[PDB]
This record gives structure tokens, C-alpha cells and sequence, in this order.
């Protein structure tokens, strides 16, 4: 029950190695969601939403089925895009309503992905506990999106 | 050693219902790999590969990271496209070579996905035991593919 630490150092190394020479977005996203899922303890969902036709639409991910459409400025994902900055949410509950979405997502973090400064999607990770993600997770997770951005650039 | 029965009757209802009113391929493929994963015991990988520029390129899936490219006519997946027919392998080992790919994959099932007479990809499922998929599994799984093909149609 004790969150066993994640060696982000190795993670960024495993990530870069993993998508080297690949430029196809979906493949990269798919393998990355799996990679993150294999090296992040105490979480229940890790994936990507893509910005298409002025909204977020579900991309590759590891976990149970999820909502396909997320309007901009709505939710943690929609908020990361409307403000184009990472969203680290310690308590997903007091964030917007407390409806049927109060499953195993107590805390959460969303990192926007950019290509030539424009938002092309976001990285979304859920956790069954509160305060799962902090400044440190933020830094490192943003380094990962950067490794991803390099292959899509 | 045993395989817990899978309620394909229900699964097909949740499937059709899960992707009702959706037409975005990646969203559908992603949520579908999740559904399959939550409803199939004794398997270690479930996902899709997309037919692009004369080859299969990794798509949404649930499991550990997988190889990105698979040329047509190659492996279990490439053969399903080159022959455009479902491929069921009772013992993946005796198939092709027994290299570093003999991991948790003992048996496998691949089902080509068609759109207006052409193949757009394949559903692929690995199992940690041999003979995981019998004629019954295949038919209902092909049924699942049909539900997906209806949405991509
Ligand atoms: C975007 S909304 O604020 C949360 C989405 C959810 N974490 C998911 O797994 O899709
Ligand atoms: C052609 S190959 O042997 C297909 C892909 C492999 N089952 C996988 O699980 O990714």
C-alpha cells in the first residue's frame, strides 16, 4: 500500500530508447502509455487524448474504457488545453462536480503536448488516491512529453 | 491452467453499446481493446495494428510494449492480411521461429478488419497458455470485429 518510487531517470531513458526512429504518432502514444503503465505505481489509468475538430478525443491508453469526447476548458484535460499548461490535481473531487466519475480517480495529472507550439493532445494519468502527483512528478512527466514531442516534431 | 468462461453474449452487447454513435477509429479501437481486456481471462496482450503504406503499424492495445511494424505476409498478423482471413494459432511456438518472442505468448488469434472491401487493420490477441481460442471464441470475436466494422463503415 506504500507508493513504491518511480526511477524517472531510467524512465526517460527507457522512453527515448523505446520511440527512437519512430515518427508515427499512434504507435508512439500506444507504446508510451504501456511504458508509463509499467513504471508508475498506484495509478488506474494512463493515456492520451488528441485535439481534433476543436475538442479532445480519446487516443491510446492503458486501463478501463473512458470518455471519448472532452470539450476544451472542461475537466482536467480540457483545462490543460484551454490554459496550455500542465494540470496537477491533488484532489480531483473538489475539482468540478462529484458525480458518477468519482471512481478510482482521487488525484490526477494532465500534461499538454505541443508540436510547433500548438496543442496536439494531452497526457492523462489517474490515481486511486489523493496527492499522488507533485511538482517532481510534474517536472519529470513533462520531460517525457518532451521526449515524445521530439519524435513527432 | 483453466480458462474462466467468457460471456460473449454480454460482451457483444457492451461492445455495440460501448461504441454506439461513435465513428472515430482510434477512439473506438482504444475503448475496444480495453473492453476486450476486461472481459477475457487468460490472455496477455490485446490490441490492433493498422494497415498503412503496405504494412501493419501498431495501434491501440492493452498490455506491455509491442513491436511497431509488421510487414504484410509476415508473422501471424502479416499472414492474416496477406491471406485476408482469420488466423488461429494453437501453439505460437511451432509457428515461424522460436526466438526472443516465445515470452508469455503461447497461443494467439488474429482477425483482419475490413472497410468496404479493403483491410484497414487487424485485431490481435495473445494468451499465456496454449489452445486458448477455440472455434467458439473465434466466431464471437469475429462478431466483435463486425460490430467494430459497422462503426467504421
Ligand atoms: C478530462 S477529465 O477532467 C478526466 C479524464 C479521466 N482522467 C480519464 O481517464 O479520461
Ligand atoms: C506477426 S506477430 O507474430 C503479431 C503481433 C504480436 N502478437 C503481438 O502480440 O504484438
Amino acid at each position: 500500500t506504500t507508493i513504491n518510487p518511480t526511477n524517472y531517470t531510467l524512465l526517460k531513458k527507457q522512453a527515448a530508447s523505446l520511440i527512437e526512429d519512430e515518427h508515427h504518432m499512434i504507435a508512439i502514444l500506444s507504446n508510451m502509455s504501456a511504458l508509463l503503465n509499467d513504471n508508475l505505481d498506484q495509478i488506474n489509468w494512463v493515456g492520451f487524448y488528441l485535439l481534433e475538430q476543436n475538442e479532445l478525443i480519446l487516443g491510446p491508453f492503458q486501463g478501463h474504457p473512458a470518455s471519448v469526447h472532452i470539450p476544451i476548458g472542461k475537466g482536467v484535460c480540457g483545462t490543460a488545453v484551454s490554459e496550455r499548461r500542465t494540470q496537477v490535481v491533488a484532489d480531483v473531487h473538489q475539482f468540478k462536480g462529484h458525480i458518477a466519475c468519482d471512481a478510482n480517480s482521487k488525484s490526477e495529472i494532465v500534461v499538454p503536448i505541443f508540436k510547433d507550439d500548438k496543442i496536439i493532445g494531452v497526457l492523462d494519468i489517474d490515481a486511486p488516491i489523493t496527492d499522488r502527483f507533485d511538482d517532481n512528478d510534474k517536472e519529470h512527466l513533462e520531460a517525457i512529453v518532451k521526449i515524445i514531442e521530439k519524435q513527432l516534431a
